[PDB]
């Protein structure tokens, strides 16, 4: 029992992290950094332990020496009996999703559309949509495929970044956390939902999470489920209510790293922070939520039900899975052996 040094990304994440470290006795606090590369970095030369991360990263950190502690989970319906710990993970549905009154628009005339990317290199807004546009026009120029985009991380001055609208002042545009206003899976959605992209690639549960009242936001508040529509690979248009047979692909769950000597101990405070700050952990409503930080999924995803052990102590490979490994391989040829630091 020794203190964890979380890693928080951006101004927003590391004001969560401040409270959650203040309602712990300081048994976790903090570290900051502006990038998810930089946290990454932070938790190599070991001034951090640990951060919840979406699995393009988890790839990124793994080709490092980090390792997968314990995985998001969310609410499902196989494995009734089983508690939320100890259940296997289901993975996540990567979707393109567009508005209703685009008609005509389809998996087959993206070209020129405009786009929206949670940010470079994760699974659903980067890696997956990106990897199956390359393949498909068997070119490696994926920076012109689309006429403008808002893809956090790019070259703040290159089409990537042209859609993307930086902070409330305008600064840090383009940045690949929290302060752009088209950062992550709500980002990305908001920026199809203000009809700046003509699509929008996140995750089938973002779609849901805000529409139809689920999110008290102002851009999100009058939003309505019949008004989008999910873009299938075999050419057609589906309601979002058909997600199960319309998806790019299904992506692992974020997962919480560290070093791996630091593993274990991060594995083991985390069991107990969440038995306290979990969804029907001791302080949680009435202190701190460890899951809430209001539809901004800062840290966590707000729709984790609780961090699970994974089991079979999996390497950095075997979690991601084989296919999706080869998946960003493939796509890394674009733009083998050795940490990216
Ligand atoms: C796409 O994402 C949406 C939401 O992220 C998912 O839909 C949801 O379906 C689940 C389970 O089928 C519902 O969760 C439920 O909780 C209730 C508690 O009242 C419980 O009775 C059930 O056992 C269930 O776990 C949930 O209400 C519903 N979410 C919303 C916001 O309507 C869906 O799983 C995803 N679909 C695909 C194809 O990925
Ligand atoms: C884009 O097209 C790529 C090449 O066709 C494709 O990459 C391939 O990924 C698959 C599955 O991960 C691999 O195919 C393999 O077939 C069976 C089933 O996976 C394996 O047991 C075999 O060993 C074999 O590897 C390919 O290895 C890999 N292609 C290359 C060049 O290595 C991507 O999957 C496609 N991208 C998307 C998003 O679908
Ligand atoms: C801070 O961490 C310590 C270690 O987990 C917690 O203190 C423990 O309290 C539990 C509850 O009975 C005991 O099982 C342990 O023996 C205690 N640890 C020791 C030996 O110091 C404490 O609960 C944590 N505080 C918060 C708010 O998270
Ligand atoms: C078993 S593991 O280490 O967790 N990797 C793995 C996980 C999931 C999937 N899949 O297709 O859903 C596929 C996976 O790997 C392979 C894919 C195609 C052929 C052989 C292995
Ligand atoms: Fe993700
Ligand atoms: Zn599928
Ligand atoms: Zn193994």
């Amino acid at each position: 029992y020794t203190r964890v040094v979380w890693c928080a990304v951006g101004p927003e994440e590391q004001k969560k992290c401040q409270q959650w470290s203040q309602q712990s006795g300081q048994n976790v606090t903090c570290a900051t950094a502006s990038t998810t590369d930089d946290c990454i970095v932070l938790v190599l030369k070991g001034e951090a332990d640990a951060l919840n991360l979406d699995g393009g990263y988890i790839y990124t950190a793994g080709k490092c020496g980090l390792v997968p502690v314990l995985a998001e989970n969310r609410k499902s319906s196989k494995h009734s009996s089983l508690d939320c710990v100890l259940r296997p993970t289901e993975g996540y549905l990567a979707v393109a999703v567009v508005k209703k009154a685009n008609e005509g628009l389809t998996w087959n005339s993206l070209k020129d559309k405009k786009s929206c990317h949670t940010a470079v290199d994760r699974t659903a807004g980067w890696n997956i949509p990106m990897g199956l546009i390359v393949n498909q026009t068997g070119s490696c120029a994926f920076d012109e495929f689309f006429s403008q985009s808002c893809a956090p991380g790019a070259d703040p001055k290159s089409r990537l970044c042209a859609l993307c609208a930086g902070d409330d002042q305008g600064l840090d545009k383009c940045v690949p956390n929290s302060k752009e206003k088209y950062y992550g899976y709500t980002g990305a959605f908001r920026c199809l939902a203000e009809d700046v992209g003509d699509v929008a690639f996140v995750k089938n549960d973002t779609v849901w999470e805000n529409t139809n009242g689920e999110s008290t936001a102002d851009w999100a508040k009058n939003l309505k489920r019949e008004d989008f529509r999910l873009l299938c690979l075999d050419g057609t248009r589906k309601p979002v209510t058909e997600a199960q047979s319309c998806h790019l692909a299904v992506a692992p769950n974020h997962a919480v790293v560290s070093r791996s000597d630091r593993a274990a101990h991060v594995e083991q405070v985390l069991l107990h922070q969440q038995a306290l700050f979990g969804k029907n952990g001791k302080n949680c409503p009435d202190k701190f939520c460890l899951f809430k930080s209001e539809t901004k999924n800062l840290l966590f995803n707000d729709n984790t039900e609780c961090l699970a052990k994974l089991g079979g102590r999996p390497t950095y490979e075997e979690y991601l899975g084989t296919e999706y490994v080869t998946a960003i391989a493939n796509l890394k040829k674009c733009s083998l052996e050795a940490c990216a630091f």
